[PDB]
């Protein structure tokens, strides 16, 4: 691998394995009072500001200038440049990778095989924006002359999580828009429940699907019609009550879609970096579209950041060598992703996606096999909920977790006069000062010392609730969570992502894993009917279908 | 540390050193067909079936000799007695453990202090049976004489995530049941898009907490009710709106809660244990008792199986003694939980929390620090969803992530004559199947050929395509999730927690690191107030709040 045989890399793990495990944060902040200063970056994005407090991480000046000297002889730049000019950078499916077109605010051409790929992303941008404007003023109608009042998208994976977790975030910005519903899952379970609470009369489905062939969604979107032509009869109504985002046209009317009903995307447009294009037009629908092109903004704001700032300043790329130096030095297998905000309770899950399928890779762009780490697990809930539960391990367990602990200045419900947000935010800087500082056999001696107790009880608990800190944390804090914020946010991980990839020189754009994922259950479908046993397979596989079989209709 | 100068363990340890990455699935079954049959297990509970399917490890008759022989000289059987006779096994907090005595249905006495607290139990139950027929039969007004349609539970981590986690599971069996609403984090977000929706009139508050001072619930249920007398105006109406779930009889009383109106539990009810006392009302308001007395009765029947099993065919042991052979032999820090079932949708979440909350220790129960690694982190998302995402890596990546697949051989909603759960079946089987058996080169290269590939375009993709599989999994399929499978299963998790902390010899049942994280805010959150810098803390907590103060004024 390109990776491991590089000096810079070399020198970093040199200087690891000699003075890694001796660095100690109470340590460097008790004897560098100027540590914040020096270790966090602020960016006015002229619409909110955002600070990028990465001082609480096991790093000196000297680590971090090797950290930037291998981002440099990796070619971070190199590799940047490739991607926002439109070059076939997904070398394994000879695809551009242009999710960064699809928010390119400043329309400064971008070609891809010949023609600029900006008038075709405004195109469909301004056909959103006019459907989007037809449903929300009623003007689009029901088959019997109602309006919309549900939305009910219809896709799975990247066709389903951004759009998701966008809403979600962005709640306080839906007026007049009607109410979003998502179905992924094939689990019949999701659409059920979901047409329980509907009106065929006033829904409006939205099939998303790049490829428009995936089983779970296609499955999904003849179940959902079939409820429809329930109680609509008539199949030619449908063409007021589905529409679709793809890029496969003939496949879309062949599932019975007007031409003028389909809101395409291209191939460079990855389905874990979509929500930017026709698959946010949920989020569009929500929230209205001058919110849709906030969101659009504000992650061209953070490309433009990414693409023009000095390394040693560069938000995203801070960002990533501080995880190389974390998983290819110290280790660690994850990256917990811990937003002090419930609008945001889908934000770690999203990532989960974009970091895991991106990088999760093992095989490098010349198509050799890796020898070292590449993409980490990535987790995590809201706070403070998990300071209840889970950060119980992050305290004192025996895994070193990097920690993105991310919150909003101003709350978009400022009840109780503040008292909540102001609760949330002590809570948020406490918890990562406390996984810094820890407290130590003395303190907790001291304390305990107080309670009367005696050499013999003191002796029994003190150990364990001694808390040997030195747990490293990034401190993300943004003025508040608005369209335009969120899409820098978004973008900014989006870029982490990029980064690390090129670093570990894998493919972060191609999924053959996933796409693996969408062939296998062909085999095993046609053999679950009936009660005959079957023993094509392996024995555990064979003795599961058995069992269902026996099980399936057990009262 | 016990483990490392366990016998036991250090021939585990011996063996795995010298045979451990030489074991391969795909080859252990190509060379035994009765692999499955001898490395699965089936549990017939006498309502419903479940089968646990372990032969997708990498294990052989030898390992799993061994690490048995570890569980039994580690003192598992004599631990699990000391549990189930109420001793006091919380060493640290000297306290009993006893969330089998919540549901112990054969009420076989269980002596704590001298007495048996079975007859507490099932007086708080029979309490809680009686107020929930009043409040579903509409017995029960509010302050203007009308029904009772929407339930509130307020409270955080133990006191929330269980009944949240079961409520969403059961949705099918709460026919007749008023909505049921979970409001817990301090955000204001929270509470604030919850009461926007209910009507004073007919809301019903549930203040769950053990101590009745975590400042999140407090604060919540203070914004409650004043959200509530800012319509009833008259504060003795609180007693047909409010209610609590608490072991802190005087605290309930200065919220100003009648002791009628609080249903209790006891210090031996971990809060990660809770869903199964008095904290489990609104599971019982919404199902109805009878179902939530399955629940019970499925937890009891795994118990009994935990109990009287030998080691070898003990579902929970074996489980946990898997996880040891991963994370202490192989060093895998995660534990992945994929519930092929969009009810269970939180069922990862909840185990996140139990398990982590549990095992994430270090010190032994003797006082010695662990020179080994304890509890790993838990995660995970529904199934067929995660395949078109993080699979990507669980498939590719350069982690070993052990994983348990779960699913239900009959699904509550069968529609499309049960087309959406073949499919689901389908893609349950075949991935533990392909992260087995993986894809080689030659499989890969003979597709690719059969597509029609050049030698140059095969060439440059074939190692991307490839798999390596030996990715182990454990699958656990039941008949139906139902209430009381539901039941069985949390237990049978709880159990394989239990097991573990006694092989690691930590207190799987205390929270140093939770309890330390509900004082530490109080000290920061008067500083916030006031546009003065803070300089009190480190540079990095320094430099926050004033971030934090500066941005406050920002419009
Ligand atoms: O990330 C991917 O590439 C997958 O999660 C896809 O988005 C998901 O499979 C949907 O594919 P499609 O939009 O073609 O239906
Ligand atoms: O698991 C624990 O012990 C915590 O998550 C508690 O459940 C949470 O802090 C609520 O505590 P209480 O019920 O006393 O309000």
């Amino acid at each position: 691998a390109a990776l491991t045989r590089n000096p810079q890399f070399q020198k970093l793990q040199q200087w690891h394995r000699e003075h890694g495990s001796e660095l100690n944060l109470r340590h460097l902040f008790d004897t560098d009072k100027e540590r914040f200063n020096h270790f966090s970056l602020t960016l006015n994005t002229n619409h909110g500001h955002i600070l990028l407090d990465y001082s609480k991480n096991l790093v000196t000046e000297e680590v971090m200038h090797m950290l930037l000297d291998l981002a440099k002889s990796r070619g971070v730049e190199a590799a940047r440049e490739s991607m926002f000019n439109g070059e076939k950078i997904n070398s394994t499916e000879d695809r551009a990778v242009l999710h960064v077109a699809l928010r390119n605010r400043s329309n400064t051409p971008i070609v891809v095989d010949g023609k600029d790929v900006m008038p075709e992303v405004n195109k469909v941008l301004d056909k959103m924006k006019a459907f989007c404007q037809r449903v929300r003023s009623g003007d689009w109608k029901g088959y019997t002359g109602k309006t919309i009042t549900d939305v009910i998208n219809i896709g799975i994976g990247g066709s389903d999580l951004g759009p998701l977790m966008v809403t979600e975030a962005l709640k306080p910005y839906s007026s007049g828009g009607p109410r979003v519903w998502f179905v992924s899952n094939i689990d019949g379970t999701h659409i059920a429940k979901t047409l329980a609470c509907l009106n065929p009369e006033s829904s409006l489905f939205i099939i998303a699907s790049k490829t428009f062939t995936t089983q779970e969604t296609i499955t999904n979107a003849k179940t959902a019609k079939d409820w429809f032509l329930l109680s609509a009869k008539d199949p030619s109504t449908v063409a007021k009550h589905f529409v679709a985002l793809s890029t496969n046209t003939a496949k879309v009317k062949e599932f019975g879609i007007d031409p003028q009903n389909m809101f395409e995307f291209w191939d460079w447009v990855g389905g874990r970096y979509s929500l930017w294009s026709a698959i946010g037009l949920s989020i569009a629908l929500h929230v209205g579209f001058d919110n849709f092109e906030q969101l659009l903004s504000g992650a061209h704001w953070m490309d433009q950041h990414f693409r023009t700032t000095p390394l040693e300043k560069n938000a995203p790329v801070l960002l990533a060598m501080l995880g190389i130096w974390y998983i290819n030095c110290f280790g660690c297998e994850t990256q917990a992703v811990l937003p002090y905000d419930q609008y945001l309770h889908r934000f770690a899950a999203y990532f989960q996606q974009g970091d895991m399928e991106s990088n999760g890779k093992y095989i490098t762009k010349s198509g050799a096999r890796v020898d070292h780490q590449t993409g980490p697990i990535v987790w995590g809930e809201p706070g403070t909920n998990g300071q209840h539960a889970f950060y119980q391990l992050i305290h004192q367990g025996t895994k070193m977790i990097p920690c993105d602990f991310l919150i909003p200045v101003q709350t978009q419900h400022p009840i109780r006069k503040g008292l909540h947000h102001k609760i949330l935010l002590a809570n948020f800087l406490a918890q990562t000062e406390a996984l810094m500082k820890g407290k130590s056999t003395e303190e907790a001696r001291k304390e305990l010392q107080a309670a009367g107790k005696s050499p013999e009880d003191l002796m029994k608990l003190l150990p364990h609730k001694v808390f040997e800190g030195n747990r490293p944390t990034n401190s993300i804090v943004f003025t508040k969570l608005t369209p335009f914020i969120l899409g820098a946010l978004i973008a900014m991980y989006e870029h982490k992502i990029f980064v690390q990839g090129v670093v570990w020189d894998i493919n972060s754009f191609d999924q053959w894993g996933v796409e693996l994922g969408k062939q296998l259950a062909k085999k095993i479908e046609p053999e679950l009917d009936g009660s005959s046993p079957v023993t094509s397979h392996d024995s555990s596989t064979n003795g599961l279908i058995n069992f269902i079989k026996q099980q399936r209709e057990a009262k």
